[PDB]
Protein backbone atom coordinates (compact mmCIF):
# COMPACT_ATOMS: atom_id res chain seq x y z
CA UNK A 1 0.00 0.00 0.00
CA UNK A 2 2.08 3.05 1.31
CA UNK A 3 5.45 3.00 -0.34
CA UNK A 4 8.65 4.94 0.12
CA UNK A 5 10.53 6.83 -2.59
CA UNK A 6 13.34 4.23 -2.20
CA UNK A 7 10.76 1.39 -2.84
CA UNK A 8 9.37 3.26 -5.95
CA UNK A 9 12.91 3.52 -7.31
CA UNK A 10 13.70 -0.16 -6.54
CA UNK A 11 10.47 -1.17 -8.36
CA UNK A 12 11.28 1.03 -11.37
CA UNK A 13 14.79 -0.41 -11.62
CA UNK A 14 13.48 -3.96 -11.31
CA UNK A 15 10.73 -3.49 -13.89
CA UNK A 16 13.41 -2.03 -16.14
CA UNK A 17 15.48 -5.20 -15.64
CA UNK A 18 12.35 -7.28 -16.55
CA UNK A 19 11.97 -5.31 -19.77
CA UNK A 20 15.65 -5.95 -20.55
CA UNK A 21 15.21 -9.70 -19.97
CA UNK A 22 12.27 -9.61 -22.28
CA UNK A 23 13.91 -7.72 -25.13
CA UNK A 24 16.87 -10.14 -24.87
CA UNK A 25 14.58 -13.20 -25.29
CA UNK A 26 12.65 -11.49 -28.12
CA UNK A 27 15.97 -11.16 -30.03
CA UNK A 28 13.79 -11.55 -33.17
CA UNK A 29 12.11 -8.15 -32.36
CA UNK A 30 13.98 -5.66 -34.59
CA UNK A 31 14.97 -2.19 -33.36
CA UNK A 32 13.87 -0.55 -36.61
CA UNK A 33 10.45 -2.14 -36.31
CA UNK A 34 10.39 -0.91 -32.66
CA UNK A 35 11.55 2.53 -33.92
CA UNK A 36 9.00 2.66 -36.78
CA UNK A 37 6.20 1.48 -34.46
CA UNK A 38 6.98 3.13 -31.12
CA UNK A 39 9.62 5.89 -31.49
CA UNK A 40 12.10 4.04 -29.32
CA UNK A 41 14.22 0.90 -29.49
CA UNK A 42 17.03 -0.78 -27.54
CA UNK A 43 19.32 2.00 -28.77
CA UNK A 44 17.11 4.77 -27.28
CA UNK A 45 17.18 2.77 -24.01
CA UNK A 46 21.01 2.65 -24.13
CA UNK A 47 21.14 6.35 -24.84
CA UNK A 48 18.76 7.31 -22.08
CA UNK A 49 20.74 5.13 -19.68
CA UNK A 50 23.91 6.90 -20.88
CA UNK A 51 22.25 10.25 -20.28
CA UNK A 52 21.29 9.21 -16.78
CA UNK A 53 24.80 8.05 -15.93
CA UNK A 54 26.41 11.16 -17.47
CA UNK A 55 24.03 13.36 -15.39
CA UNK A 56 25.10 11.41 -12.33
CA UNK A 57 28.74 12.19 -13.10
CA UNK A 58 29.58 8.81 -14.60
CA UNK A 59 31.23 9.08 -18.03
CA UNK A 60 30.09 6.26 -20.32
CA UNK A 61 30.53 5.65 -24.05
CA UNK A 62 27.84 4.73 -26.58
CA UNK A 63 29.14 1.15 -26.58
CA UNK A 64 29.36 0.75 -22.78
CA UNK A 65 25.73 1.72 -22.38
CA UNK A 66 24.83 -0.73 -25.15
CA UNK A 67 26.61 -3.62 -23.45
CA UNK A 68 24.44 -2.79 -20.42
CA UNK A 69 21.14 -2.87 -22.31
CA UNK A 70 22.02 -5.81 -24.63
CA UNK A 71 23.81 -7.95 -22.00
CA UNK A 72 26.78 -8.52 -24.32
CA UNK A 73 28.92 -6.39 -26.58
CA UNK A 74 26.51 -5.05 -29.20
CA UNK A 75 28.76 -6.57 -31.90
CA UNK A 76 28.34 -10.09 -30.45
CA UNK A 77 24.58 -9.42 -30.48
CA UNK A 78 24.01 -7.96 -33.94
CA UNK A 79 26.27 -10.54 -35.62
CA UNK A 80 23.99 -13.07 -33.87
CA UNK A 81 21.44 -11.31 -36.15
CA UNK A 82 20.49 -13.83 -40.24
CA UNK A 83 18.15 -16.09 -38.23
CA UNK A 84 14.60 -17.36 -39.04
CA UNK A 85 11.63 -15.61 -37.35
CA UNK A 86 9.57 -17.45 -34.66
CA UNK A 87 6.78 -18.01 -37.17
CA UNK A 88 9.18 -19.41 -39.79
CA UNK A 89 10.80 -21.74 -37.17
CA UNK A 90 7.29 -22.96 -36.27
CA UNK A 91 6.34 -23.42 -39.87
CA UNK A 92 9.31 -25.14 -41.42
CA UNK A 93 11.66 -26.30 -38.69
CA UNK A 94 9.73 -28.95 -36.82
CA UNK A 95 7.69 -31.85 -38.22
CA UNK B 1 32.52 -2.05 -12.53
CA UNK B 2 33.48 1.21 -10.83
CA UNK B 3 29.67 1.50 -11.05
CA UNK B 4 28.10 0.31 -7.81
CA UNK B 5 24.80 -1.66 -7.40
CA UNK B 6 23.18 1.51 -6.21
CA UNK B 7 24.34 3.57 -9.17
CA UNK B 8 22.85 0.89 -11.49
CA UNK B 9 19.54 1.05 -9.64
CA UNK B 10 19.53 4.84 -10.09
CA UNK B 11 20.29 4.62 -13.79
CA UNK B 12 17.89 1.71 -14.48
CA UNK B 13 15.07 3.46 -12.61
CA UNK B 14 15.70 6.75 -14.46
CA UNK B 15 15.70 4.99 -17.83
CA UNK B 16 12.41 3.24 -16.91
CA UNK B 17 10.82 6.56 -15.92
CA UNK B 18 12.00 8.07 -19.22
CA UNK B 19 10.42 5.13 -21.11
CA UNK B 20 7.19 5.68 -19.22
CA UNK B 21 7.21 9.37 -20.07
CA UNK B 22 7.95 8.58 -23.73
CA UNK B 23 4.98 6.15 -23.91
CA UNK B 24 2.74 8.81 -22.36
CA UNK B 25 3.72 11.21 -25.18
CA UNK B 26 3.44 8.50 -27.86
CA UNK B 27 -0.23 7.92 -26.93
CA UNK B 28 -0.84 7.22 -30.69
CA UNK B 29 0.93 3.85 -30.24
CA UNK B 30 -1.61 1.17 -29.39
CA UNK B 31 -0.99 -1.42 -26.71
CA UNK B 32 -2.22 -4.05 -29.24
CA UNK B 33 0.49 -3.15 -31.80
CA UNK B 34 3.19 -2.97 -29.16
CA UNK B 35 2.04 -6.41 -28.05
CA UNK B 36 1.89 -7.94 -31.59
CA UNK B 37 5.32 -6.58 -32.45
CA UNK B 38 7.33 -6.79 -29.20
CA UNK B 39 5.39 -9.25 -26.99
CA UNK B 40 4.83 -6.55 -24.32
CA UNK B 41 2.75 -3.35 -23.90
CA UNK B 42 1.81 -0.71 -21.26
CA UNK B 43 -0.34 -3.40 -19.59
CA UNK B 44 2.71 -5.75 -19.40
CA UNK B 45 4.77 -2.90 -17.94
CA UNK B 46 2.09 -2.31 -15.24
CA UNK B 47 1.98 -6.06 -14.63
CA UNK B 48 5.77 -6.35 -14.30
CA UNK B 49 5.79 -3.40 -11.90
CA UNK B 50 3.11 -4.97 -9.75
CA UNK B 51 5.05 -8.30 -9.77
CA UNK B 52 8.21 -6.36 -8.75
CA UNK B 53 6.46 -4.83 -5.81
CA UNK B 54 5.07 -8.31 -4.81
CA UNK B 55 8.51 -9.87 -5.18
CA UNK B 56 9.74 -7.24 -2.71
CA UNK B 57 7.13 -7.90 -0.10
CA UNK B 58 4.67 -5.14 -1.04
CA UNK B 59 1.17 -6.16 -2.17
CA UNK B 60 -0.23 -3.94 -4.91
CA UNK B 61 -3.42 -4.01 -7.00
CA UNK B 62 -3.76 -4.14 -10.77
CA UNK B 63 -5.14 -0.58 -10.82
CA UNK B 64 -2.37 0.85 -8.56
CA UNK B 65 0.26 -0.56 -10.93
CA UNK B 66 -1.62 0.91 -13.91
CA UNK B 67 -1.93 4.35 -12.29
CA UNK B 68 1.86 4.32 -11.94
CA UNK B 69 2.61 3.32 -15.56
CA UNK B 70 -0.13 5.40 -17.20
CA UNK B 71 0.21 8.49 -14.98
CA UNK B 72 -3.56 8.40 -14.57
CA UNK B 73 -6.38 5.96 -13.89
CA UNK B 74 -6.40 3.36 -16.75
CA UNK B 75 -10.07 4.11 -17.64
CA UNK B 76 -9.30 7.82 -18.00
CA UNK B 77 -6.49 6.83 -20.40
CA UNK B 78 -8.84 4.47 -22.26
CA UNK B 79 -10.49 7.77 -23.36
CA UNK C 1 8.06 -42.02 -34.57
CA UNK C 2 5.62 -44.34 -36.32
CA UNK C 3 3.73 -41.01 -36.34
CA UNK C 4 4.33 -39.20 -39.62
CA UNK C 5 4.74 -35.40 -40.15
CA UNK C 6 1.26 -35.33 -41.55
CA UNK C 7 -0.29 -37.14 -38.61
CA UNK C 8 1.36 -34.57 -36.28
CA UNK C 9 -0.07 -31.72 -38.33
CA UNK C 10 -3.53 -33.30 -38.01
CA UNK C 11 -3.23 -33.76 -34.27
CA UNK C 12 -1.66 -30.32 -33.62
CA UNK C 13 -4.32 -28.60 -35.72
CA UNK C 14 -7.14 -30.50 -33.95
CA UNK C 15 -5.75 -29.62 -30.53
CA UNK C 16 -5.50 -25.94 -31.57
CA UNK C 17 -9.12 -25.95 -32.78
CA UNK C 18 -10.17 -27.54 -29.47
CA UNK C 19 -8.31 -24.79 -27.57
CA UNK C 20 -10.05 -22.17 -29.67
CA UNK C 21 -13.43 -23.73 -28.95
CA UNK C 22 -12.62 -23.92 -25.22
CA UNK C 23 -11.69 -20.20 -25.14
CA UNK C 24 -14.96 -19.37 -26.91
CA UNK C 25 -16.88 -21.17 -24.13
CA UNK C 26 -14.70 -19.66 -21.37
CA UNK C 27 -15.68 -16.13 -22.49
CA UNK C 28 -15.53 -15.14 -18.75
CA UNK C 29 -11.71 -15.33 -18.97
CA UNK C 30 -10.31 -11.92 -19.86
CA UNK C 31 -7.55 -11.47 -22.40
CA UNK C 32 -5.84 -9.15 -19.86
CA UNK C 33 -5.65 -11.89 -17.18
CA UNK C 34 -4.51 -14.50 -19.66
CA UNK C 35 -1.83 -12.03 -20.71
CA UNK C 36 -0.72 -11.11 -17.12
CA UNK C 37 -0.55 -14.76 -16.12
CA UNK C 38 0.69 -16.61 -19.24
CA UNK C 39 2.21 -13.89 -21.46
CA UNK C 40 -0.30 -14.64 -24.26
CA UNK C 41 -4.05 -14.14 -24.92
CA UNK C 42 -6.69 -14.51 -27.71
CA UNK C 43 -5.06 -11.48 -29.39
CA UNK C 44 -1.64 -13.24 -29.32
CA UNK C 45 -3.25 -16.37 -30.77
CA UNK C 46 -4.76 -14.30 -33.64
CA UNK C 47 -1.38 -12.63 -34.11
CA UNK C 48 0.50 -15.94 -34.21
CA UNK C 49 -2.02 -17.31 -36.71
CA UNK C 50 -1.60 -14.29 -38.96
CA UNK C 51 2.23 -14.63 -38.70
CA UNK C 52 1.88 -18.35 -39.60
CA UNK C 53 -0.07 -17.53 -42.70
CA UNK C 54 2.54 -14.83 -43.65
CA UNK C 55 5.39 -17.26 -43.01
CA UNK C 56 3.67 -19.59 -45.51
CA UNK C 57 3.31 -17.04 -48.23
CA UNK C 58 -0.28 -15.96 -47.55
CA UNK C 59 -0.90 -12.32 -46.59
CA UNK C 60 -3.67 -11.90 -44.01
CA UNK C 61 -5.08 -8.91 -42.12
CA UNK C 62 -5.33 -8.40 -38.37
CA UNK C 63 -9.14 -8.67 -38.53
CA UNK C 64 -9.12 -11.86 -40.67
CA UNK C 65 -6.87 -13.56 -38.11
CA UNK C 66 -9.17 -12.37 -35.30
CA UNK C 67 -12.32 -13.62 -37.06
CA UNK C 68 -10.66 -17.05 -37.19
CA UNK C 69 -9.66 -17.16 -33.50
CA UNK C 70 -12.79 -15.52 -32.10
CA UNK C 71 -15.30 -17.22 -34.41
CA UNK C 72 -16.80 -13.79 -35.03
CA UNK C 73 -15.75 -10.22 -35.78
CA UNK C 74 -13.57 -8.99 -32.84
CA UNK C 75 -15.86 -5.96 -32.20
CA UNK C 76 -18.91 -8.22 -31.93
CA UNK C 77 -16.97 -10.26 -29.33
CA UNK C 78 -15.93 -7.06 -27.53
CA UNK C 79 -19.69 -6.93 -26.65
CA UNK D 1 -6.84 -13.97 -49.05
CA UNK D 2 -8.64 -17.19 -50.35
CA UNK D 3 -7.26 -20.16 -48.50
CA UNK D 4 -7.64 -23.90 -48.85
CA UNK D 5 -8.70 -26.30 -46.10
CA UNK D 6 -5.13 -27.74 -46.23
CA UNK D 7 -3.70 -24.18 -45.63
CA UNK D 8 -6.17 -23.60 -42.69
CA UNK D 9 -4.98 -26.86 -41.13
CA UNK D 10 -1.28 -26.03 -41.71
CA UNK D 11 -1.84 -22.62 -40.05
CA UNK D 12 -3.66 -24.18 -37.08
CA UNK D 13 -0.89 -26.73 -36.57
CA UNK D 14 1.79 -24.05 -36.83
CA UNK D 15 0.05 -21.66 -34.43
CA UNK D 16 -0.27 -24.62 -32.09
CA UNK D 17 3.50 -25.16 -32.34
CA UNK D 18 4.00 -21.40 -31.54
CA UNK D 19 1.88 -21.79 -28.43
CA UNK D 20 3.96 -24.81 -27.41
CA UNK D 21 7.20 -22.83 -27.88
CA UNK D 22 5.74 -20.13 -25.74
CA UNK D 23 4.56 -22.31 -22.88
CA UNK D 24 8.01 -23.97 -22.87
CA UNK D 25 9.78 -20.58 -22.47
CA UNK D 26 7.26 -19.46 -19.82
CA UNK D 27 8.25 -22.52 -17.74
CA UNK D 28 7.49 -20.27 -14.72
CA UNK D 29 3.76 -20.23 -15.75
CA UNK D 30 2.17 -22.90 -13.51
CA UNK D 31 -0.48 -25.32 -14.81
CA UNK D 32 -2.61 -24.90 -11.69
CA UNK D 33 -2.61 -21.14 -12.13
CA UNK D 34 -3.53 -21.75 -15.82
CA UNK D 35 -6.22 -24.22 -14.62
CA UNK D 36 -7.59 -21.86 -11.93
CA UNK D 37 -7.57 -18.92 -14.36
CA UNK D 38 -8.54 -20.46 -17.71
CA UNK D 39 -9.94 -24.00 -17.28
CA UNK D 40 -7.08 -25.54 -19.24
CA UNK D 41 -3.36 -26.10 -18.83
CA UNK D 42 -0.54 -28.00 -20.54
CA UNK D 43 -2.15 -31.21 -19.29
CA UNK D 44 -5.50 -30.45 -21.01
CA UNK D 45 -3.48 -29.78 -24.19
CA UNK D 46 -1.74 -33.18 -23.84
CA UNK D 47 -5.08 -34.85 -23.26
CA UNK D 48 -6.80 -33.22 -26.20
CA UNK D 49 -3.84 -34.17 -28.39
CA UNK D 50 -4.17 -37.74 -27.08
CA UNK D 51 -7.87 -37.69 -27.89
CA UNK D 52 -7.13 -36.51 -31.40
CA UNK D 53 -4.53 -39.22 -32.00
CA UNK D 54 -6.76 -41.95 -30.49
CA UNK D 55 -9.63 -40.80 -32.78
CA UNK D 56 -7.24 -41.06 -35.70
CA UNK D 57 -6.45 -44.65 -34.75
CA UNK D 58 -3.13 -43.91 -33.08
CA UNK D 59 -2.87 -45.40 -29.56
CA UNK D 60 -0.94 -43.07 -27.24
CA UNK D 61 -0.42 -43.07 -23.47
CA UNK D 62 -0.87 -40.15 -21.07
CA UNK D 63 2.92 -39.80 -20.86
CA UNK D 64 3.59 -39.98 -24.63
CA UNK D 65 1.20 -37.12 -25.27
CA UNK D 66 2.86 -35.16 -22.47
CA UNK D 67 6.33 -35.60 -23.95
CA UNK D 68 4.84 -34.10 -27.14
CA UNK D 69 3.40 -31.01 -25.44
CA UNK D 70 6.30 -30.48 -22.97
CA UNK D 71 9.14 -31.28 -25.40
CA UNK D 72 10.78 -33.63 -22.90
CA UNK D 73 9.63 -36.39 -20.59
CA UNK D 74 7.25 -34.68 -18.17
CA UNK D 75 9.41 -35.97 -15.29
CA UNK D 76 12.50 -34.15 -16.63
CA UNK D 77 10.30 -31.03 -16.85
CA UNK D 78 8.53 -31.01 -13.49
CA UNK D 79 11.73 -31.88 -11.58
CA UNK D 80 13.15 -28.81 -13.37
CA UNK D 81 10.34 -27.17 -11.30
CA UNK D 82 11.98 -25.09 -7.18
CA UNK D 83 13.15 -22.08 -9.24
CA UNK D 84 12.74 -18.31 -8.60
CA UNK D 85 10.00 -16.43 -10.52
CA UNK D 86 10.95 -13.89 -13.26
CA UNK D 87 10.12 -11.03 -10.90
CA UNK D 88 12.25 -12.50 -8.09
CA UNK D 89 15.20 -13.07 -10.52
CA UNK D 90 14.87 -9.42 -11.58
CA UNK D 91 14.67 -8.23 -8.03
CA UNK D 92 17.39 -10.12 -6.24
CA UNK D 93 19.60 -11.86 -8.78
CA UNK D 94 21.28 -9.05 -10.67
CA UNK D 95 22.96 -5.92 -9.29
MG1 LIG E 1 15.50 3.80 -31.00
MG1 LIG F 1 0.90 -6.94 -23.06
MG1 LIG G 1 -1.55 -10.97 -25.73
MG1 LIG H 1 -5.53 -28.44 -17.36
Amino acid sequence: SEISPEQRTAFEAAVFRRLLEHLRERSDVQNIDLMNLAGFCRNCLSNWYREAAEASGVPMSKEESREIVYGMPYEEWRTQNGEASPEQKAAFERN
